[PDB]
């Protein structure tokens, strides 16, 4: 397999789908990585990650810098063989937890990360997908700090190519994807992509638009900063999100994405359905012998009941996290088959509208 | 399958091994049940307690009937049906938690249990072996006392009996086990066990020395108390125990143990190795990257290190209770295996010399 080979496949209106090879495997696109923060994706086997159809994992760099410690992680022998995932991991850069969980040109010192360091601590951990080195934006912003925000970013985005490119072992063996900034204001958006753009990155990410914007202000905003990405590269979606917001996305260009609704969400006792979002907790399930979702191919859908799961949910059992969680991810993989599916075959249009019209009944 | 057989296929000294047949499989002697309390066996799935060797589990009745309630589990299907656990289960009586988690002969009110009511909740339920309904008795305790709870125990042994051979469904396809108490006086024990067996039952337990006897005590009490047991059906030592106190109570005559030991002090950081028990939590693993134990055949072993286990249980991540619990669990039943196995070829009193000297080495 090569380094790095994004090829599309088939393609509707503004959506694609295709597939990235890698050294360690094949993701398939639109792709949705479950997020893994401190190497692990919470109440999962590795082995039952992949099982729900995941191809890739998010890891953190933020976390695992400070807990277990990324040279310790190397001197273990990396993050795959640390957590028991041999398959791709793309690795958040690190500066988007530190700004949510001293700001200057450098980088960030905290209770420090550069590019230079989170490249570093990535190439440590043995990362596949390298992020670059952001300043996040928070929203709302003005013209004036996101401008100022998005041209910081671009030149960390130069700075991040450069350490990571300096060292053979990694660039030869892994990814590097840069990040557009520039708040919800075209212009800035613009010029971050022609930024990076001009650099040259593997992979394109959307960063910015999961810090508060609403479904509506976000779509209009990937209206137009998509198609300033280059067509020929992954565009990826950050911190995005439920499944309507998957759907509308991809209808926009988009082929990757990360959000830990679907574990956190899982966890706290909401269950994804194809008739919408359930809360597991709810009285109306005490004695409901129907799997969470009524089409769901996962194994939790397959063997136990929605009363079992409210049970062992409102008693506060392990269990009742790792059955929430194993179902939402497979659901969050099956929908995910279903928009490559559907754009393979010229009727993701429909597929979209289907799928809006049921899970909003 | 009968409803109930027991068959002792070798023995060396007091110790036995061989097999109880009934109508949902077949259990090893000597075995160990794995708890589960709230219908589950917690941070584990039902398929992963049978891949670790469990034959049999344990649930309560007190806990159920509190949460989700007794009634409730059979108008659902039953407890195997709820928890996705097709094989036997044993229910305790509950009159052990409700004391420690309104006393009268009638039974207790709490914030009612009978004999009545426990036998008729672990129909509900659908047990495959029903424990009698017992006054658990403290320790230490006066004679007096002592008699007298005893006493009270034999007179809801009969009634118990009465109750579960009432109710032809349960007779028919169940069986019951009475609980022999007296604390540790040697003359109430023979009059306990006289009356058990004048009653007649399937099994019976040793009752009343998992509350606070040193192990030196237990052995004591042990060695007159079982012989006055029938030999012919199998003899369980109740709330029992660490691997030390399994080894001696089979050579002392016993064929069936519960305990929350590998589950509860394996989510608190405590693994157990045939070197003895570690504490994962501890800094010295922190970079180790041998398995929890050397020759475990568990599939945690087989994939991970205490490195990383030690990570996550520092992390408080649920999966570092995940496998925690599962090679414990693997523990007990890889012991109780070699047990098995020792006794069926006369040198098991060469395997617990064997196991004590390197478990305490
Ligand atoms: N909005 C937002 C995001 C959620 N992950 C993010 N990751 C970095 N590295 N930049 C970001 O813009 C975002
Ligand atoms: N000692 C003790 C026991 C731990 N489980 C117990 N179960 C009942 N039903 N009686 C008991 O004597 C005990
Ligand atoms: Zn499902
Ligand atoms: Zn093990």
């Amino acid at each position: 397999r090569p380094r790095f080979s994004f090829s599309i496949a088939a393609r509707e209106g503004k959506a694609r789908t295709g597939t990235i090879e890698m050294k360690r495997g094949v993701i398939r696109t639109p792709a949705f990585m479950p997020v893994g923060t401190a190497a692990t994706v919470k109440a999962l086997k590795p082995e039952t990650v992949r099982a729900t159809g995941a191809d890739i994992i998010l890891g953190n760099t933020y976390h695992l810098m400070l807990r277990p410690g990324a040279e310790r992680i190397a001197k273990l022998g990396g993050l795959h063989s640390f957590m028991g995932w041999d398959r791709p991991i793309l690795t958040d850069s690190g500066g988007y937890q530190v700004m949510s969980l001293k700001q200057s040109e450098e980088g960030v010192t905290f209770k420090m990360l550069s590019p230079e360091r989170s490249i570093e601590i990535q190439h440590l951990l043995g990362s596949d997908i390298v992020m670059a080195f952001d300043e996040c934006t928070p929203y709302p912003a003005t013209p004036s700090r996101a401008a100022s925000s998005m041209e910081r970013s671009m030149r960390w985005a130069k700075r991040s190519r450069d350490a990571f490119d300096s060292r053979k072992e990694q660039a030869e063996n892994a990814a590097l994807f840069g990040i557009q900034q520039g708040s919800v204001f075209e212009n800035l958006r613009q010029q971050s992509a022609d930024a990076l753009a001009e650099i040259g990155f593997d992979g394109y990410a959307v960063g910015g638009l999961a810090v508060g914007q609403g479904q509506d202000e976000m779509f209009r905003v990937l209206d137009f900063s998509v198609p300033m990405l280059p067509d020929d590269k992954p565009h990826y979606l950050m911190g995005v999100g439920k499944p309507d917001d998957i759907v509308g996305a991809v209808e926009r260009g988009i082929d990757m994405f990360d959000c830990v609704l679907p574990t956190r969400s899982g966890r706290n006792g909401q269950a994804f359905t194809w008739d919408g979002p359930i809360n597991i907790r709810n009285a109306r399930f005490s004695e409901d012998l129907k799997p969470l979702d009524s089409e769901c191919h996962c194994a939790v859908c397959q063997k136990w009941s929605r009363a079992y799961i409210h049970h062992l949910i409102r008693a506060g059992e392990i269990l009742g996290a790792m059955l929430m969680t194993e179902h939402n991810i497979a659901f969050y993989q099956q929908l995910m088959q279903k928009i490559r599916d559907s754009i393979s075959e010229g009727r993701f249009s429909q597929f979209a509208q289907d799928f809006r019209a049921r899970y909003f009944a």
